[PDB]
Order: C-alpha cells, then structure tokens, then sequence
RNA sequence: UUUUUU
C-alpha cells in the first residue's frame, strides 16, 4: 500500500488537501504560488490557485510552506 | 496498461490534449510558453505554440497553467 | 523498444532523419542552432556548423525545429 | 536499511535526534535556518520558529550545523 | 555496452582514448578545458593542465571537442 | 562488494577521504567549499570545512578540484 | 548522483 521511504511526503501533502490548509510553494526558480493541494502524484502536485488550476512538476519545487503546521505521528 | 504511480499527471496532460486547452507553460528558466498540447511521453512534451511545433523536456517545465480548469474524479 | 518516449525518440529521430534545423533552448539560458547527428538516452550529438556537439539532455530545455515534425 | 545511503541517513537522523541547529542552502542561493522535524527519502521537514518548512532535497545544497555530528 | 547509452560511452571513450581537447561547458555558465582521462556512469575525469578535474555529468551541459569524433 | 557502474567515483572520493587530500568543492550555484572529504554514500558527502562538518547533496556539487592528483588504475 | 519527486 504504502510505497518504501516516501511516506513524510505523501502524508504531509494528503493532509494538506484533507485539511483544507493554505501553503506557500517556493518554487526553485524564485517564483511563488499561494493555494490549496487539490490532488499529487510522484511528480506533479496540483494547486488551487484562487479558483485556478495550477498543475506543479516537483523537480521545479522547493518548499513548501503551510499556514497551519501539520499534526505528525 | 501501464502507469506506475503517476496517476494525475498522465491524466492531466492527456485532457489538455484532448480538451485543446490552451495553457501557460512556466519553464524553470524562467521562460514561458502559451500553447497547445500535442502529445507527450515520459520525458518530453509536444507543443503547439502559435502553429509551432515546440519540444520540451518535462525537467525544463515548472508548471501548466491552463486557460480552462481541468475534470478531475 | 522502450516504454514511455516513443515521442522523443520519434521526434529526435525524424528531426535527424529529414535533416531539420533546430534551435537548442538550454536550461542556462545558452541556445545552439544545429543539427541532430545522434542520440541516446542522455545525450544528444549535435551538429553545430560542421562542428560537433555533445549536448547532455538534463541541459536541454526545448526544441524548436526550423520544419515542423511530422506527427 | 537501503545500499550507499548510510552517511545521510544518519546524519538527517542525529540532527534530528540531537536537535541540532543547522543552516540549510538551497540551490536557489535562498537559506533556512532550523532543525530537522522528519525526513524521508525525497523530503526534509524542517522546524523554522514554529513554523513548518516541507523541503525537497533536490532543492537543497548543503547541511551546516551548529554542532558537529558524531560520527 | 548497456542500455542505450550508445552514443555516450562511443563518444567519451574516443575523446579519451584519441585524446582530442574539448571545452566542457557547465550548466553553471563556468566552462573548463582539457582532456578526458576517465569515467562511469555519473562522474567524468578530466584533465586540465596536468590537474585533475572531477566533473559530475549532471553539472555538465556540453562537451565541444576540438577535433570531430568519427562516428558509425 | 556492490558496484554498477560507478567505478570512477566512488574509487576517487575514497582515495581523497583515505589519502585527506584537499580539495575545492564548486556547487552548481557558484558557491565554493575548500575542505576535506569525511565521508560519502550515493547522494551525500560529508566535508571537512575548517574543523567543521558540511553535508553536501552530490546534485549540488559540480566539480571536485583537489590540490594533489589521485592515483588511478 | 548522467533524460519527469535525493
């Protein structure tokens, strides 16, 4: 089910789009995007952008930054 | 078929393809595109900027911004 | 064959094949104008005005061909 | 326990443990000071004054700690 | 020989063994010349001024020989 | 042991830890680090920078530059 | 760590 050694990832990025909460995206290039995780995969990262789309390629992504610190285990 | 665990992206980039949105292709050097999307496979995208073919390396690209949001599951 | 790039190695192939001139975007902001002699997985054999030129692919950022490819 | 990465794995992981500072260089030029929250093999979550910072290794250049790790 | 990277292995071993110059350009915008002693799959060998230069290929962005390598 | 086709890299990397070689680091951003190597795994390397401890993601290093010539085979 | 998440 779960896939060896990317599981802080894909949890921390579930929870974002469960909850709802607003991030930052730093992107490599000094670009920033504010918005919400609507969906991911292993290299993309769809983002909500103000009611736009904005499908992200994460070799472009830098950081990610939550407004809500997300619960860990 | 065939998919890995690439799911979003493959069906993103396929509706864009299919729909013939127009989006705004953001390179990670800054650069950027306004155009159609021909075709893809793993490591390249086809493009049709301005009835231009364009061939771009998924590496080189940072985000789609696409003119339409695009139907999701 | 190879799963997932039958439209790089197509496209790669035919802009070698027809003799297309392209214009090489690189990620630094560099371009060459040439031709493609050959290719493999990770580089690119260019023919820059009868010079040559090997071109690793994670530089390159787009190809922008002379003549369009035919699909 | 996984082949060739053992130095990293127990570096990030004594960092974490020992909640030593460090500076962390992104590629970018950009910097974040601040301790190590998690990690796993793509992603660093680091802990900036409360605040959390999800960062992707590929975007990180280098680890500079207040302290130096125990080998 | 291994899965196609063909055209590379060729290319490096005969810059190496024909010991052609060539500019090494990397994505950096930094640029070096000299000569292949050595390489694998990740890292390239090079030999500039009787210094050593060990280049990781993902830094690398284009090798410019000063003499046209036959080809097949 | 265990290889692939990394013979060149890891013999080099080796020699300069086992034979504490100074080198100049350049990173792919521009940035330089004079220093020894402590200690290295497939994406890391552990620098000796004046006494103290750098850790260093390979895709960020660029070029290794050492004051003595290592031996080769 | 050399072609899309170290």
């Amino acid at each position: 089910m779960k896939q060896g050694g990317q599981g802080l990832q894909d949890y921390y990025l579930n929870q974002l789009r469960k909850e709802k909460i607003l991030a930052t995206v730093f992107l490599t290039n000094g670009f920033q995007l504010r918005g919400r995780v609507v969906s991911f995969d292993n290299f993309t990262v769809l983002l909500d952008v103000e009611g736009k789309q904005q499908l992200v390629f994460k070799h472009a992504i830098s950081t990610f930054s939550p407004q809500k610190n997300v619960a860990l285990n």
